[PDB]
């Protein structure tokens, strides 16, 4: 589990998304696995604008933050996962990492701010939900 918070707006994988988030939807797109819903409170994270392949993702499955190099965002083939059927997924980025289903929504972070959030594993890769292309997290 887990989320972004940015202004207005909290950003989840699709696939945890709650009522709340449904019923107060900004935008939403199943080939990314993002969902974002509006809040009545500020949040505070900054969304990374950048093109950096190295940053720190949070793993919830070993309590711990991993140094990675990971891939640029890109249309790449999933396995059939406990949330989704083999399929297609966009704006994926991947690094050699563990990643558990329970893992996803863990933040990936560089120097600039978020990344993107924990949404694939297995193979001994994770996959990444890019956000630093949803510039209009930053206004309105
Ligand atoms: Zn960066």
């Amino acid at each position: 589990s887990g989320a972004i918070y940015v202004g207005n707006y909290r950003v989840v994988n699709r696939h945890l998304a709650t009522h709340n988030d449904w019923a107060n939807l900004v935008w939403e797109d199943s080939s990314r696995d993002l969902l974002v819903s509006s809040t009545t409170a500020q949040g505070c994270d900054t969304i990374a604008r950048c093109d950096c392949q190295t940053g720190v993702y949070y793993c919830s499955s070993r309590r711990k933050h991993y140094p990675v190099s990971f891939s640029k965002p890109s249309l790449i083939f999933v396995e059939a996962s406990e949330y989704y059927p083999a399929r297609y997924q966009s704006h994926l980025m991947l690094a050699v990492g563990h990643s558990e289903p329970g893992d996803c929504g863990g933040i990936l972070r560089c120097q600039h701010g978020v990344v993107g959030i924990v949404s694939t594993g297995g193979n001994g890769l994770v996959g990444f939900a890019d956000v630093r292309d949803l510039l209009w997290l930053d206004e309105e």
